[PDB]
């Protein structure tokens, strides 16, 4: 009896389980690095820290490209901006300019810390009005980080109730919904196989974002003054005029897309990580208690938390690290591409090949982490409890090398201060129908969590101390 001709083969079911996990499970059979061919395109998945660092750092330049995707073409206006732009002059310039802008916020009058604390104050005052009630903290937190990133991009913010905030939220949700069904990584390109309206819907949401950004740029062409460079838009406009090989790379569209990447990332990443952190604390009341104890003893109630408090609030800084391990914002980073013929772990990799780092695998490798599927912030502390440690070399929440996260400083500060101020001021408890958030998650371009509610109450201790 003969065997059928095989015209296709995939190692697991599509749309069943999470991609990053399915790739991980495959490592038991096939090892830490393997490939899949889809028509013409070849993709390599890497799931061990040694090989990953070779791709991100040692041979960083070789693998610093980004593959092209139809959905991403639309969001990025054909591969402009930073995150989805191929390696090249545009990417390098705009990335550099964006980084240079965060320097303008490291100290002084417009210090990043104060900008953030300003908006966390408004957030806390608003949340306190919901004393006694169960609520979804998504929108209130969304506003807070939106204002922070707006101040950094334009030196503007939004008053309570500005409906432009509801507009942004709508298109943010719609774009994220249609940019990918699940992860950006998608074995079969269903998009091109069956008739569908994904690109149509995606365009309609992107159009609204772009119209709003254009509106902002046009209104700002007048307020721009050369001697005063205080925000990201200033920096980008100052560069364009400074010419005078550089000027074609700073068109209006190049500038808006870059601002768009920053505005989007600044808001959806940090918002997501905050929700994830709360969710874990509702599942782990023992940890939560230890965090209240820690903050009462090291900051108390006579002032509000500041960045310098990260030197004393160690369990908090560790809790954040452990969320970023267990539920990475980008569990498969963003896809990389080989710019040139090269190699990984002595295996050949052709120019143009897609390369994916399975960070989830790195963060859950059993030989590198003790009980990796557990939420244990303790692992990032010495046994004493008195200083932070790095227990594994297999940890890269913000990536590394040329395409590493450029918003890391901002993220870490936003996350630390938000959690700090909330814990000082609020009991955050399971709602009265004792529903706990699902920790399973929803993979999109970002690793999101199902919406959930939290009962919020002002703390007796915080009240007494007024
Ligand atoms: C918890 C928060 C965040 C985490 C864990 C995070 C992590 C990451 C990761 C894993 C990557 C991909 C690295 C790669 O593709 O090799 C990335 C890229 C990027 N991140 Fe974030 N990020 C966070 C927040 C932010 C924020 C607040 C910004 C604000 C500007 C930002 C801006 C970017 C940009 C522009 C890229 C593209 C880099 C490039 O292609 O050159 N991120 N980030
Ligand atoms: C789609 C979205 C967010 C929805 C916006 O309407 C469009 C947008 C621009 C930037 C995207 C961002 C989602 C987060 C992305 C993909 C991101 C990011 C994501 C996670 C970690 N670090 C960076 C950088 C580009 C960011």
């Amino acid at each position: 009896l003969l065997s059928l001709p095989l015209v296709g083969s995939l190692p697991f079911l599509p749309r069943h389980g999470h991609m990053h996990n399915n790739f991980f499970k495959l490592q038991k059979k096939y090892g830490p690095i393997y490939s899949v061919r889809m028509g013409t395109k070849t993709t390599v998945i890497v799931g061990h820290h040694q090989l990953a660092k070779e791709v991100l750092i040692k041979k960083g330049k070789d693998f610093s490209g980004r593959p092209q995707m139809a959905t991403l073409d639309i969001l990025s206006n054909n591969r402009k901006g930073i995150a989805f732009a191929d390696s090249g002059a545009h990417w390098q310039l705009h990335r550099r300019l964006a980084m240079a802008t965060f320097a303008l916020f490291k100290d002084g009058d417009q210090k990043l810390e104060k900008i953030i604390c300003q908006e966390i104050s408004t957030l806390c005052d608003m949340l306190a009005t919901h004393n006694g009630q169960s609520i979804d903290i998504s929108f209130p937190v969304f506003v807070a980080v939106t204002n922070v990133i707006s101040l950094i991009c334009f030196n503007t913010s939004y008053k309570n109730g500005d409906p432009e905030l509801n507009v942004i939220q709508n298109y943010n949700e719609g774009i994220i919904d249609n940019l990918s069904k699940d992860s950006l990584v998608d074995l079969v390109p269903w998009l091109k196989i069956f008739p569908n309206k994904t690109l149509e819907k995606l365009k309609s949401h992107v159009k609204i974002r772009n119209d709003l950004l254009n509106k902002i740029l046009e209104n700002y062409k007048e307020k721009f003054r050369s001697d005063s460079i205080t925000n990201m838009l200033d920096t980008l406009m100052q560069a364009k005029m400074n010419s005078d090989q550089d000027s074609e790379l700073l068109s209006d569209n190049h500038i808006l897309t870059t601002i768009g990447d920053i505005f989007g990332a600044g808001v959806e990443t940090t918002t997501s990580v905050v929700k994830w952190t709360l969710a874990f604390l509702l599942h782990n009341p023992q940890v939560k208690k230890k965090l209240y104890e820690e903050i009462d003893q090291n900051v108390g109630f006579s002032r509000t938390p500041t960045i310098s408090d990260r030197n004393r609030l160690l369990l908090l800084e560790a809790t954040i690290r452990e969320v970023l391990r267990l539920r990475p914002v980008a569990p498969m980073l963003i896809p990389h591409k080989a710019n040139v013929d090269s190699s990984i772990g002595e295996f050949a990799v052709d120019k143009g090949t897609e390369v994916i780092i399975n960070l989830w695998a790195l963060h859950h490798n059993e030989k590198e982490w003790h009980q990796p599927d557990q939420f244990m912030p303790e692992r990032f502390l010495n046994p004493a409890g008195t200083q932070l440690i790095s227990p594994s070399v297999s940890y890269l929440p913000f990536g590394a090398g040329p395409r590493s996260c450029i918003g890391e400083i901002l993220a870490r500060q936003e996350l630390f201060l938000i959690m700090a101020w909330l814990l000082q001021r609020f009991d955050l408890e399971v709602p009265d129908d004792g529903q706990l958030p699902s920790l399973e998650g929803i993979p999109k371009v970002v690793f999101l969590i199902d919406s959930f509610k939290v009962k919020i109450k002002v703390r007796q201790a915080w009240r007494e101390a007024q």
